[PDB]
């Protein structure tokens, strides 16, 4: 990272295959699917896991991440970041899928394979 990011103009892109080079450090990441395209921002203490659990476990949207590391370890901060983040996808495609809403929570729970309510 630059320095403390606000906006994913400020961000910086790793390709979700090379999950280790994932930073395993604190704040904001976007994740862009194959076209090229934002459908979920989220914060997390550490990127890497978060980010490596929930790809696999829907490898739809595996395309590349955008990570925002921020040292301060502010909560306003990540959610400031991510709010510039998902506002930049709304701003200029309107994207704002299930995943980044009180829906079903795929990437909340994931692998796991309990959202109870069977069918």
């Amino acid at each position: 990272m630059a320095s403390a990011v606000k906006s994913l103009t400020e961000t910086e892109l790793l390709p979700i295959t090379e999950a280790d080079s994932i930073p395993s450090a604190s704040g904001v990441y976007a994740v862009y699917d194959k076209s090229d395209e934002l459908q979920f921002v989220g914060i997390s203490r550490n990127i890497a896991a978060s980010v490596s659990a929930h790809l696999k476990s829907v490898p739809e949207l595996c395309g590349s991440v955008k990570v925002g590391i921020v040292e301060e370890p502010d909560k306003a901060v990540l959610t400031q970041a991510w709010k510039l983040w998902i506002e930049e996808h709304i701003k200029v495609t309107g994207k704002v899928p299930p995943g980044n809403k009180s829906g079903n929570n795929t990437f909340v729970k994931v692998t796991l394979e309990h959202h109870h309510h069977h069918h």
